[PDB]
């Protein structure tokens, strides 16, 4: 019955992070005709409903309504349910999106009826975005021959932090030692991720609207040297990291259209576009909207590592020959999202989040090695945290959005075979709603945020575990609670702390204290050796600070 | 100007061979709603129009109307053209289909209006056909363990011919020495191709409706031992031919849905389904309906060789690991259709027919090595004809649908380097409308049909060139004309002669004398040594005989 929406359409700590296609939602669409038994919506009503659908519903159900974490809502199925059921179900609203910018999920009576009617109509597919469109958007501001041949500024590039100023469509380049904002650059769109070329010279940023900017850190005044648009909705980018292939290529992954694009690493020239439309790995059924999620780069072969979410495929894409394109399509687990390489950089460990699994790929052999349930609800590692557990040996850790657990997986088949690819321990941190876990080789500490927790004090704090004290005896390791938001001294709202990131030396860890666009935010720097406050970064330009990426740690995959 | 249809839609010798989706056309479809400013069709009217569209138009314009050899006809474009233009254009009649069974391309006034209105409406995509559907259709009539362990009939299987009795959905198994019709087997819908497992035991047939049958030639009375449906429209099938992989797998290619399927070679169990939806190689634009055309099997690697037509991609699919699937996606040329391996079995030579090109792939190295224009219009080689030209060395030949030319390409990069992958000679045969060229290592003759020629004297005859008399002087080699239809002694609506196929020893070559379903047909056997009539096969059961496949020559790729 319609009351089942209380369990499936209310906000959880782990259902607020599905895609919001708010860039694609800005496109106007044509209202379709309605077959017998169905009523048409006017152009305005249909567009109003489409905008709501794309911003709030398509993340879980698809723009094409063929299903993602939520089931299919195609007209054959919804017409069988009928308007009355749909109206009653949708009256409850839908899950809230991310804090500070996402939807509340609340709908007016008029909006409820629009949505029920929209679901009974036949949707069109949004426009494709191919090579002609990419080349039209492709601009080389500074040709390679006109760029410097050596660093022409006096900055400490490897210790720089590239910080997303989300809602301002900017990034800040901040000195990792002095905390000086060296520059604020316009991207003109909200940036999701910063990634660095393997040499550390080129900074790549991708916006949620599919725009890519490439910045030359050697210029006297670093700026965008090239830009291109690669889709309508995108969230991932990466650079080539195989020895001998430094600075050769960049790759971007899109949600819409479902595709990835390999670009020249010096100019952003679009070289190869690959659709990710295809069959689910398990049921082997066609899926028309398999979004690209995280993208990593192999250190063992000249390949990109591409997660294809809805089909549960991990792609190893060999960039040595883009005409005779060699790929390995690895059947994994559905709902792949984020992940990272182990400490040796050989094995890719990724969360198939809605199925509570970690998938492990051997990037040297090009094959699946393991799939293990974490025992927690909805793992969300980011790139995760590699460390040497005093008892277990090399491990990789993840925290979870759906519960307070931290899980450890053994990552050393050669030296610790009995622990390899097994979940070795699971223990609580601050609370549900964690997004990022972090450590560094020079630190003895494991930091765990709780960004999406509904309790303000918890979402403004970070748990810190002492790795040296871990025994793996089955007890719950104690943790210190750092009052990060309190240290930032922000009076307004309930700012959420998110994502630890270390400096190059691994002696200081930064957190974003993230408030909304019209509120006060900060970055907080923690002294890793003492766990004491080192510095609070505030500036009128520091608007909605979210992701932070140290140049050295990002170029080298040190996590 | 709608009068452009006089040229655009004129029937030619080389535009009669685009797909007719007459199995998919049998599905009943409901009418879509009509947006404002568009008149709706009733369910009956829409279904009538849809059937015509799928049978006569979708081959060139696509079932989704995104274009194939003909341009896109999506509603954005057709509504700009308008009903009047569409009605006027379609009144002129469209290109005829194949002889004997294809459309005339003529429409009544009522049908013209149905088509113009159908083109203004928004089409749905026909149903997908995935693993669940394949498994529901999968039937193993005789389990492997219950089949013979040795040949239990006294037939000379290597000399057997498997002959398509087109319209009836049957095949005739005919003795290569006595010419006796040993058995006529029913499969339902028209069989397109017969292929043999590498051991010669199993005969695989693929129906145009996507039905695959596997027949055990070791039975006392050979019959289907397993069947499965792999799509709604399909034309290709092949077996694994790498040494060590005999009888391991079979692969089928579909037009709708756009996919290929790898099946167990003993049971037909469906193992891996791959979508062919993706980007065109050159302009790199998404194409929603890239049909699978010819499929061959590598003799150098454990791979299948799959032509993807509308995107111009040749896929090398490694079947040693179906979970960690390695493929090479080779950028080729659009409109790939048929082709064959050279005499050494290393290079795949295939016609990108609408662009008059031969594409050459090195199956050992997994890369494109050449793309050459034949100088002719619309090459159509079948698997082609390999021979050692007395002065040029190893060559492969193709004839053309659009003109009377025969082109020779050098196939020996190590031994005749300057000649390799170059068109070495071009010369006339009987006339345009050729479909198949043939030779055999034990013959000195090269046979060329002219099936689609408009003149009965030509379409009922075959040209035969003496390879031993070929010089490197640039002149045109003479040919002998064999009056194959006259030899059959049939007076019906100009039966057309098609496709030479040799017996196992290469001493006799068979041709089909193809007449309509309610008319008399024949097979004509020619003595290759004397170029004289040997025997005529006539039988009331021999209805619409077309493709003929000798077991030995098919199993070994001897052509
Ligand atoms: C696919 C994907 C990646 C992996 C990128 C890669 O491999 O390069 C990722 C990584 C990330 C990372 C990577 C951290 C790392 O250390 O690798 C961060 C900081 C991040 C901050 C946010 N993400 Fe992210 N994020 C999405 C998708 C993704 N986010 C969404 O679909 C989602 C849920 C909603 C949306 O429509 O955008 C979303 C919302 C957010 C935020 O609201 C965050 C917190 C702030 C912000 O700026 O938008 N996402
Ligand atoms: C993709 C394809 C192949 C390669 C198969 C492989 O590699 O296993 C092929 C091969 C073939 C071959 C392979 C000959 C060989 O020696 O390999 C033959 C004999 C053949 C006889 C016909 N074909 Fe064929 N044929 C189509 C497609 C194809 N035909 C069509 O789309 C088309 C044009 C129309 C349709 O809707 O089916 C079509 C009409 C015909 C005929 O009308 C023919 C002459 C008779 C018949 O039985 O239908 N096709
Ligand atoms: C992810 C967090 C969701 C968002 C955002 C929205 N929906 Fe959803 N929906 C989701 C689930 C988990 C379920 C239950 C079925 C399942 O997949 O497990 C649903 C169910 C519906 C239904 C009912 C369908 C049925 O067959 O009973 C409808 C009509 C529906 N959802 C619509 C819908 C709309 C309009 C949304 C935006 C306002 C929306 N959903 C958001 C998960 C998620
Ligand atoms: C292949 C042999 C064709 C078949 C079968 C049919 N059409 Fe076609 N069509 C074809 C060509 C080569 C062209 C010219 C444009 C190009 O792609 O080069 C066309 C054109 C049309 C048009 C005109 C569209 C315009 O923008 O002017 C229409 C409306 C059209 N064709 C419709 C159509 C229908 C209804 C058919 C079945 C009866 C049909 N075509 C068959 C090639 C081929």
């Amino acid at each position: 019955d319609p009351a089942a929406a209380l369990e499936d359409h209310k906000t959880r700590t782990d259902n607020r992070s599905e895609p919001s296609l708010d860039n694609l939602a800005q496109q106007d669409v044509a209202a379709p005709g309605a077959p017998e038994g169905v009523s048409a919506l006017s152009d305005a009503q249909y567009n109003e409903a489409n905008k709501i659908y794309f911003e709030r519903c398509a993340g879980c159900h698809g723009v094409l309504r063929k299903g993602a974490t939520g089931k299919a809502l195609t007209p054959d199925l919804t017409r069988d349910l009928g308007f009355d059921y749909l109206q009653s179900f949708i009256t409850y609203g839908s899950p809230a999106g991310m804090p500070n910018w996402g939807t509340s999920g609340e709908l007016s009576a008029e909006q409820v009826d629009l949505m029920a009617n929209y679901l009974l109509l036949d949707p069109a597919a949004p426009p494709e975005f191919g090579m002609k469109e990419m080349r039209e958007s492709w601009k080389v501001h500074v040709a390679p021959e006109d760029r410097p041949t050596q660093q022409e500024n006096d900055w400490d590039l490897e210790n720089l932090f590239s910080v997303t100023l989300r809602d301002a469509g900017q990034i800040a380049l901040i000195d990792g030692a002095t905390y000086e904002i060296k520059s604020v650059l316009d991207t003109g769109y909200a940036v999701h991720i910063s990634r660095l070329s393997a040499s550390g010279r080129y900074l790549f940023v991708i916006g949620r609207d599919g725009k890519v900017n490439m910045i030359d850190l050697w210029m006297k005044e670093p700026t965008t040297v090239a830009e291109i648009k690669i889709g309508s909705e995108a969230r991932s980018i990466e650079t080539s990291k195989m020895e001998g292939w430094e600075d050769k290529y960049a790759i971007a992954g899109a949600y819409w259209p479902p595709q990835y694009v390999i670009m020249d690493g010096e100019t952003l020239e679009p070289k190869k576009i690959q659709s990710t439309r295809g069959m689910t790995y398990d049921e082997q059924e066609y899926h028309p909207e398999p979004r690209v999620a995280a993208i990593l780069a192999s250190h063992y072969r000249p390949e990109f590592i591409v997660n294809v979410k809805e089909t549960g495929k991990i792609l190893l894409v060999d960039y040595t020959d883009l005409d005779n394109l060699k790929t390995t399509e690895i059947s994994a687990e559905r709902f792949l999202h984020d992940g990272g390489l182990d400490g040796s950089h050989r094995y890719f460990i990724t969360a198939a989040n809605a199925r509570n699994k970690l998938v492990v790929i051997d990037t040297k052999e090009g094959k699946l090695v393991a799939i293990e349930d974490t025992g927690g609800q909805t793992p969300h590692p980011g790139r995760g945290a590699n460390f040497v557990h005093p008892t277990f040996g090399p491990v990789w850790a993840t925290s979870h959005m759906g519960d307070d657990s931290v899980a450890l997986i053994g990552t050393d088949p050669e030296g610790h075979p009995d622990n390899a690819w097994k979940i070795l321990d699971s223990f609580p941190a601050l609370g549900g709603g964690s997004l990022f876990i972090k450590t560094h080789p020079n630190s003895q500490y494991l930091y765990v945020d709780a960004t999406l927790n509904p309790e303000a004090e918890i979402s403004g704090s970070v748990a810190v575990f002492d790795i040296k004290a871990m025994t793996g005896d089955g007890s719950d390791p104690e943790f210190k609670t750092l009052p990060i938001a309190e240290w930032a001294g922000i009076t307004e709202g309930q700012p959420r702390v998110v994502q630890g990131e270390f400096n190059k030396d691994g002696t200081e860890v930064w957190f974003s204290v993230w408030n909304g666009k019209d509120q006060e935010s900060a970055l907080v720097v923690v002294d890793d050796k003492t766990l004491e406050l080192k510095h609070v970064i505030k500036d009128e330009r520091l608007v909605t600070p979210t992701g932070k990426f140290n140049v050295y740690n990002t170029m080298t995959d040190t996590y």
